[PDB]
Formats: C-alpha cells, sequence, structure tokens
DNA sequence: CGCCGTGTCCCTCTCCCTATAGGTTAGACTTTAAGTCAATAC
C-alpha cells in the first residue's frame, strides 16, 4: 500500500522494480572499484564487527 | 548517550460432449528395373 501510493504520487525522482530484475538492474549499477576502496578503507580504519 | 563480547538458537553437512478445419496415411493404377528363354556364332 505504501509503495503504490509513493509511487503514484511521486512517480519520478526514483526508480524500483521487483524480483530477480531489479538484482539484475542492480548489478548493472554497481561500481565494483569503489566498493572495493571503501571496503580497504574500512578494514584500514575501522574494527571490530565491522 | 554510544558502541562491543557472550549466549542461545536455527540451520547445514557428515557418518464431459459437440462442431470445423486441416494434416496424415493406406490403398489402388501405370510405369520401370529385373529376371527369363530361345536361337546363334566363334
Amino acid at each position: 500500500n505504501l509503495y503504490r501510493e509513493l509511487v503514484d504520487r511521486y512517480g519520478e525522482y526514483f526508480t524500483g522494480a521487483m524480483g530477480a530484475e531489479s538484482i539484475q538492474k542492480l548489478i548493472e549499477n554497481f561500481d565494483i572499484d569503489a566498493e572495493a576502496e571503501s571496503l580497504r578503507d574500512v578494514i584500514r580504519n575501522g574494527k571490530g564487527q565491522k
């Protein structure tokens, strides 16, 4: 209910889907390099469970 | 007020019927490759 009432009032500004095609879109829009460097930074500085 | 260890638990691995339209095959007709005989010459 919440989802349909956001999309029919705020139809622009974003794209939202459901299912495996959405996961495929996520993998499409995913920079492996910057995320990997962020993980390197986290291991370099962070500690604990993180 | 803001994050970190210990504990418990969940999970995984191992030893009905009707009506229309169209495709398929089986069955027979005429043609052809095939088996056959008779006389002959060297």
